[PDB]
């Protein structure tokens, strides 16, 4: 067994903003990644403005205080630390990367989903299919579903939704 967050209600707040796409795109492919897995579990999230986040959604370049730096474009586009506190379940976007709202360079919603599912206990698939494979891959976000593995993984660590 692994760290879970020990309550349902969990809050997320962005931290700042990608010039790359206006500020509604950026909530929305948030919103609706966060809205994946809250499909699938008994999790509830919601967006705070002020205060101290659950998880804190940041994008930033190069060294940025965590030992985690970013590489500049291509590579590692982002990544997420597990439950804890602190900076458990952070996730980082890396703004060296163009995010987009659909396929014209980094998609946002999907690699936030995959980002997600790191914040929320989940380590990678090897199930190429999974949103969890280590490996970004465009798909339309109006067709994406998480695949079978991603679900099973999720309900292992917080069950599936209620009555
Ligand atoms: O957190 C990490 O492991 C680092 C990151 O570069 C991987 C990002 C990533 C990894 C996998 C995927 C996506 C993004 C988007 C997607 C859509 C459909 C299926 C898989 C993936
Ligand atoms: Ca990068
Ligand atoms: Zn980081
Ligand atoms: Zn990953």
């Amino acid at each position: 067994m692994g760290p879970v967050w020990r309550k349902h209600y969990i809050t997320y707040r962005i931290n700042n903003y990608t010039p790359d796409m206006n500020r509604e795109d950026v909530d929305y492919a948030i919103r609706k990644a966060f809205q994946v897995w809250s499909n699938v579990t008994p999790l509830k999230f919601s967006k705070i403005n002020t205060g101290m986040a659950d998880i804190l959604v940041v994008f930033a370049r190069g060294a940025h205080g965590d030992f985690h730096a970013f590489d500049g474009k291509g590579g590692i586009l982002a990544h997420a630390f597990g439950p804890g506190s602190g900076i458990g379940g952070d996730a980082h976007f890396d703004e060296d990367e163009f995010w987009t709202t659909h396929s014209g360079g980094t998609n946002l919603f999907l690699t936030a989903v995959h980002e997600i599912g790191h914040s929320l206990g989940l380590g990678h698939s090897s199930d190429p299919k999974a949103v969890m494979f280590p490996t970004y891959k465009y798909v339309d976000i109006n067709t994406f579903r998480l695949s079978a593995d991603d679900i099973r993984g999720i309900q292992s660590l917080y069950g599936d939704p209620k009555e």
